[PDB]
């Protein structure tokens, strides 16, 4: 993977290129307002160490932060999302893998239609990486989900359990 991040819109100003995860971009960028993804899928984070608000980017050129649905000019860490062979995820209504479970192998743009619930309290990512979205139709806060077990919503970097949609990283 390869991404180049720029301080100003339109690929102008001081920039930094990456091909791997960086938990601290602050020595290289004082702000970020455009990006060019040459290869790979990436998650940008507002704070260091992969915390705060998250934004998913795929190949292509993003001339300002709004083009990745960002809400600020702050990008302080980034992840290269590893390639996914297949996709499979189990979502649970209650913490620690209790309550109603539903398994997905495809995208879901309205989780509420299936759970008849508005919140997910634990999940296991069996195959592939995914992005969970707070709102339906891939809107609101984003949370990257990589293979692994997540016992509580805090484990995917959320401050509440609200979820509305779910997409495979392809």
């Amino acid at each position: 993977g390869k991404i180049t991040l720029y301080e100003d819109r339109g690929f102008q100003g001081r920039h930094y290129e990456c091909s791997s995860d960086h938990p601290n971009l602050q020595p290289y960028l004082s702000r970020c307002n455009s990006a060019r993804v040459d290869s790979g899928c990436w998650m940008l984070y507002e704070q260091p160490n992969y915390s705060g608000l998250q934004y998913f980017l795929r190949r292509g050129d993003y001339a300002d932060h709004q083009q990745w649905m960002g809400l600020s000019d702050s990008v302080r860490s980034c992840r290269l999302i590893p390639h996914s062979g297949s996709h499979r995820i189990r979502l649970y209504e209650r913490e620690d893998y209790r309550g109603q479970m539903i398994e997905f192998t495809e995208d879901c743009s309205c989780l509420q239609d299936r759970f008849r619930f508005n919140e997910i309290h634990s999940l296991d990512v069996l195959e592939g990486s995914w992005v969970l979205y707070e709102l339906s139709n891939y809107r609101g806060r984003q949370y990257l989900l990589m293979p692994g077990d997540y016992r509580r919503y805090q484990d995917w970097g959320a401050t509440n359990a609200r979820v509305g949609s779910l997409r495979r990283v392809i």
